[PDB]
């Protein structure tokens, strides 16, 4: 699957975005993942929700509203395992994201950006990526 | 080309490092470059001069030695052109590496490895590429 990957989405309360992934990079190096949920197909376009992993370290979570970021929101959680495959599971919850690593809910993002303004999402950095699904 | 690029190298002063690539994103969203002079094939292994650009933002120089990351050397400097394929020239001087961008230096870092150590360098994160040549 081609990485930079973008597509077109809609998203609700209930939807769930599936990505299967793997580091390209030993996580002693750093590779980051990132995910942005934008509001138009334009990749410039304003981030609903931003999720960026940098393996091995840190999670960072923001929005982008009329070109500017707002609140950083940092976690330390890192389930991510070295050299291995991962499936990220995004719930679209009625008050929030929640962000799954393997089945188990890690990282939590409030709305901000109302998610039926979403209308694109993006995955991309130092990744493979063998599955994007968004639900039905 | 494959990026990550890894290749074994030799250099020494009068050495030149070309990399001709091209961002994937738009530097809005702030794709990296990074370059690793490495002191092992193995990938975590030391690294005499690692050149990470935030693309839009800020340039990181450092090295990591014995596995611990050292000073970390900062520039604000940014030639880089949105959407453009650039050229990279690091020049491995007798002091110092010297990093050209289209042929003129931006970006400079003294020894703190001897350069006989480097046996490797990768190219990787946000971008394609079309040369990566090691004079001879
Ligand atoms: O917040 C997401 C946003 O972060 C920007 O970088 C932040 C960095 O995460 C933070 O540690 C530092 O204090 O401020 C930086 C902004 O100047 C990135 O530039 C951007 O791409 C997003 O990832
Ligand atoms: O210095 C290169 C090294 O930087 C690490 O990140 C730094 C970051 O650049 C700096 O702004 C912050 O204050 O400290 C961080 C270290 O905790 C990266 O983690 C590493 O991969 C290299 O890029």
């Amino acid at each position: 699957m081609q990485v930079p990957h973008t597509e077109s989405v809609s998203l609700s309360a209930g939807s769930t975005v599936t990505i299967k992934g793997r580091p390209l990079v030993c996580f002693f190096n750093e590779p980051h993942l990132q995910v942005d949920f934008h509001t138009e197909m334009k990749e410039d376009s304003d981030i609903a929700f931003h999720f960026q992993v940098y393996f091995g370290n840190r999670v960072v979570m923001n929005s982008r509203e009329f070109k500017i970021w707002k609140e950083e929101v940092e976690s330390k959680n890192m389930p991510f395992q070295d050299g291995q495959e991962f499936e990220l599971s995004i719930l679209v919850l009625e008050d929030k994201y929640q962000v799954m690593v393997n089945g188990q809910a890690y990282y939590n993002f409030n709305h901000r950006i109302p998610v039926s303004s979403v209308k694109m999402v993006q995955v991309w950095r130092d990744i493979s990526l063998t599955k994007f699904n968004v639900s039905n």
